[PDB]
């Protein structure tokens, strides 16, 4: 259509499938393999990107241009990489991915939403959709086009370090929370075929349903381990939400480290090609996890040639290398040159990668929009996170006996109150893992309101607020306090570091709750990524709230404590009596919970 030097794949008016086909037919082997290669920003340079025809970059957890970097610094970084890719012969833009899994969480000043287990407690798919919308804007604020979310693991054992990344042990809650997908990407159009990738445009991002499949089902919740369940249980528990993801046009799927009955997902042709592609009709791209291919072997990385062969023949399209791109490209090129991997496979992989890039408008807007920078940490997004935090909270106890006055909601006016505990004035702890750093961190890591700060912003100006992290019993008894709010729980963790067989909170936690509640009526706020041993906390406390990992907006906690809204959260997991019972999920034969899935006390707004 019309000029001397017309190249159909560059024509924005043409159908995506014709663009894909036109570009693919022009590409060399090196240009194809390049598309299939995702590298860390930490090993990327202009020359590396250009000479290897690199298709994608990511920031892994904590991989940032520098500490405290502004939205514009992020855009400049991404643009700098993109300029190199757009200068190749074919000018195929790279897509940049990041784990924006509760906001754009690696970024200083990004709104930090509650983690997924709290979101499950909300039972509010529309809220999650809205969080998807806001997240897309904050990810685009930083120039990034692709979020490795949602995690749709159905966590079947809370000893897993990633249980907080699952919305529920009940697949139906997980399925309902796939509304994150059209949040992040835009609603699919009315026609729409299930399994087609979709992204509305430059104000949205490509999503990623992960980690396919049964990541939530590993033995003793060991991270990356074996999931021993039969096809019926796979299909009934761990699969359904992937089908909802297909219907909502999720653009990519990330493969699990885990194995299904001794077969490594990263080598499972029957599930990746047979099921995801050929039965669910997924037409987006399938990405590996980080060194997921290396982990096919034991030790990991010990026969990387076999790792490339097995993964690529299994039907993986893009490999998150992420560092040793030269070895990956060399080996894969060898396999293709040797006839071990047919061109038809390469062409399928690249066809899917390009389909997503074209569909989302990446060839029309490869560069960042500086006007979107102000989306980062935008106050409306914070008000949304604050709403979500509040809705996430599950009230487990409100009075030690049935005839006690309920403690919550607390009055905003009182002569003097105590705020205590390790988790009362620690933003990093209240955000938990995947915040600023991979494993999360302690202290004031980003912009936010701690519980203490929230309490001070909420109360009557005549209320004197005292903070003591770990006061002794006497201090409390002598203080003249009307009540205390005490906040304790788990430290931040991510992935294998949080695999935990005992599930008890670190001390001082319990000892502080005991010393405070022994002296004055107390509301205990429990910060955790999962159910933890809670009977001793409960026995000491007048009221106790499971606040999960509520994120940057700690006023979501005080909104419910002071009665501006009523508690509405409901457990999205079974609260066990003992780790010796685990796994123990709703619907099991021996089902003996401390608190069943669905439990939650309520209050009315005052
Ligand atoms: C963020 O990368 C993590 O890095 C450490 C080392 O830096 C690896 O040991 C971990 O296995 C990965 S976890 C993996 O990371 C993907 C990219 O961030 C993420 O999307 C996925 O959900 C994780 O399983
Ligand atoms: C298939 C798989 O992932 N198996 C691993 C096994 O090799 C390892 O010894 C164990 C560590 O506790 O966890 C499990």
């Amino acid at each position: 259509h019309h000029a001397a030097d017309y190249v159909l794949y560059k024509d924005a008016t043409k159908p995506v499938e014709d663009r894909v086909a036109d570009l693919l037919g022009r590409m060399t082997l090196a240009e194809k393999i390049g598309q299939m290669t995702q590298i860390e920003r930490l090993v990327a340079t202009p020359d590396v990107l250009r000479d290897n025809f690199i298709g994608s970059l990511l920031s892994g957890g904590g991989s940032v241009p520098r500490k405290g970097a502004t939205a514009k610094e992020w855009q400049d970084m991404v643009d700098g990489f993109q300029k190199a890719c757009m200068s190749t012969r074919l000018g195929i833009p790279m897509i940049y991915g990041i784990d924006a899994v509760h906001g754009q969480n690696n970024v200083y000043g990004a709104t930090i939403f509650p983690h997924n287990v709290g979101l499950g407690a909300t039972r509010d798919p529309y809220l999650v959709k809205r969080i998807g919308e806001a997240t897309a804007l904050e990810v685009r604020a930083t120039g990034i086009q692709y979020a490795f979310a949602p995690c749709i693991a159905v966590c079947r054992d809370p000893r897993w370090g990633r249980c907080y990344e699952s919305y529920s042990e009940d697949r139906r809650i997980v399925q309902s929370m796939t509304e994150l997908i059209p949040g992040l990407q835009g609603d699919v159009p009315k026609d729409f075929t299930s399994g087609m990738p979709f992204v509305a445009g430059k104000n949205k991002v490509a999503a990623c349903a992960k980690h396919f499949v049964g990541d939530g089902g590993t033995v003793d919740g060991i991270n990356e381990n074996n999931t021993i369940i039969n096809r019926e249980g796979l299909m009934n528990i761990h699969m359904p939400a992937y089908k909802n993801a297909m219907d909502k046009g999720v653009s990519t799927v990330m493969i699990s480290y885990s194995s299904w009955n001794g077969v490594k997902m990263h080598a499972n042709q029957d599930l990746v090609t047979g099921y995801l592609k050929d039965t669910l009709k997924f037409k987006g791209f399938v990405i590996s996890d980080w060194e997921g291919i290396d982990r096919i072997t034991t030790p990991a990385g010990s026969d990387y040639s076999y790792s490339v062969k097995a993964s690529i023949l299994a039907g993986l399209d893009m490999i998150m290398v992420p560092n040793k791109y030269q070895q990956f490209i060399s080996i894969l090129t060898g396999h293709v040159n040797g006839g071990v991997i047919p061109m038809s496979r390469i062409d399928d992989a690249v066809t899917r990668i390009l389909r997503v890039k074209f569909t989302m408008g990446l060839f029309e807007n490869p560069y960042a929009d500086p006007a979107m920078a102000e989306q980062l940490g935008k106050q409306e997004h914070r008000d949304l996170a604050r709403e979500a935090a509040r809705k996430s909270l599950v009230l487990l106890k409100n009075g030690k006996t049935s005839t006690d006055a309920p403690l919550l909601p607390l009055p905003k006016k009182a002569p003097k109150i105590l705020v205590a505990g390790s988790h009362a004035d620690n933003l990093g702890y209240q955000c938990g893992g995947w915040t600023i750093e991979f494993q999360g961190d302690t202290g004031r890591t980003t912009v936010g309101t701690t519980i203490l700060e929230a309490v001070k912003a909420a109360v009557d100006p005549s209320t004197v607020v005292v903070f003591a992290e770990n006061p002794d019993a006497e201090f409390v008894k002598s203080g003249g306090f009307s009540y205390a709010i005490v906040a304790v729980g788990e430290h931040p963790y991510t992935e294998t570091k949080g695999d935990n067989l005992n599930l008890t909170i670190p001390e001082p936690g319990l000892s502080t709750v005991q010393a405070v509640c022994g002296g004055v009526r107390c509301a205990t706020v429990l910060i955790s990524g999962r159910p933890v041993v809670v009977q001793p906390l409960l026995a000491a406390s007048d009221a106790l709230v499971a606040a999960w990992l509520p994120g940057s907006e700690g006023q979501g906690v005080t909104d419910a404590l002071f009665g501006d809204f009523g508690f509405t959260g409901r457990l999205p997991r079974t609260w066990f009596k003992s780790v010796d019972q685990l796994p123990m999920n709703v619907g099991d034969a021996h089902y003996d919970p401390l608190f069943r899935l669905g439990y939650g006390l309520t209050t009315n707004a005052t």
